DNA sequence: CATCTG
DNA sequence: CAGATG
């Protein structure tokens, strides 16, 4: 957590390298690993030969981590630092809507920079676009001030469309978080469910009265069943409107809200502590059930749940306010 | 994993 | 349809 500190962090940009720039998902893939066990590593490693004997730890590795030790940098971890096209990669990427992959022809082509976008803005598709329209409201973070708003409306306006409707507002938002990054919001609804063949409208319904209203100011992606897309709180009294804000809406059959609404509000580390003990009370638990484990080996069947307590209470455990949903 | 692009 | 982004 400390000890092997640079370790597992080079190992990280070099992995991360890989897979970004090069294309070595191998490559990538073992430097993971890597400082995932190494990571994991009781004692302070003084060389390579002593990272070696682990699993995951190649001659390679080794031969870096002696480097490093040996001195405080790696020639290769400093040629890559410097390398316009890396640096490029790194860049372009930031943009909602580009990845690597794309990030690797556009530079191809020669478009490294915001400016090299903006003149392309032919080669860039929609969400590409969008995705540079915004780049700036878009990494900045979500205040929860601005969080409260958000959800006013979102609540006021799904309630208005269908009394029945159930909106929550998932993310660190649920957590407690001075801030967030995007606004995630779980969707049920009674007529809708596991077995019941769909209704799309269902979502679509939604997302027109958002926009109708202003809410959603545009559409990323939009499916029978997750809408992705940009919001934005009404300028007030012109002189300080708001950032643009991502937020992504998503229906779900009413019979597996809370499986997910518990799951999306996290955190990952609360999950996994809740999954871990769900499975000693005899239980699996996932993104969209939790399950009553024989003991063949597995085993399932949906288990009944009406809340998040049902949940825990399953498990025989603490019902956890959101806020402590921490660790 | 669900949506888009081409 | 494979492949890419989130
Ligand atoms: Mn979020
Ligand atoms: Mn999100
Ligand atoms: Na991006
Ligand atoms: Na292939």
């Amino acid at each position: 957590e400390t000890l092997n500190g640079g370790i597992t962090d080079m190992l990280t940009e070099l992995a991360n390298f890989e897979k970004n720039v090069s294309q070595a998902i191998h490559k990538y893939n073992a430097y993971r690993k890597a400082a995932s066990v190494i990571a994991k590593y009781p004692h302070k490693i003084k060389s390579g030969a002593e990272a070696k004997k682990l699993p995951g730890v190649g001659t390679k590795i080794a031969e870096k981590i002696d480097e490093f030790l040996a001195t405080g940098k790696l020639r290769k971890l400093e040629k890559i630092r410097q390398d316009d096209t890396s640096s490029s990669i790194n860049f372009l990427t930031r943009v909602s809507g580009i990845g690597p992959s794309a990030a690797r022809k556009f530079v191809d082509e020669g478009i490294k920079t915001l400016e090299d976008l903006r003149k392309n803005e032919d080669k860039l598709n929609h969400h590409q676009r969008i995705g540079l329209k915004y780049f700036g409201d878009f990494e900045k973070r979500i205040p929860r001030e601005e969080m409260l708003q958000m959800q006013d409306i979102v609540l006021n306006e799904v309630k208005k469309v269908d009394s029945e409707y159930i909106a929550t507002v998932c993310g660190s938002f649920r957590r407690g978080a001075e801030s967030s990054g995007d606004m995630d919001v779980l969707l049920t609804h009674p007529s809708f469910t596991s077995e019941s063949t769909k209704q799309p409208k269902l979502l679509h319904q939604v997302v027109e009265q958002l926009q109708k209203v202003h809410f959603i100011t545009d559409t990323l992606s939009k499916g029978e069943t997750k809408f992705m897309g940009v919001c934005q709180l009404p300028s007030k009294n012109d002189e300080k409107e708001y950032p643009h804000r991502r937020i992504d809406i998503r229906l779900i059959p009413k019979d597996q809200y809370y499986c997910g609404v518990l799951y999306f509000t996290g955190s990952d580390i609360f999950n996994k502590n809740m999954r871990a003990h769900a499975l000693e009370k005899g239980f699996t638990i996932n993104e969209y059930t939790i399950r009553p484990l024989g003991v063949t080996g597995v085993a399932g069947e949906p288990l009944p749940v009406d809340s998040e307590k049902d949940i825990f209470d399953y498990i025989q455990w603490k019902y956890r306010e959101p806020k402590d949903r921490s660790e």
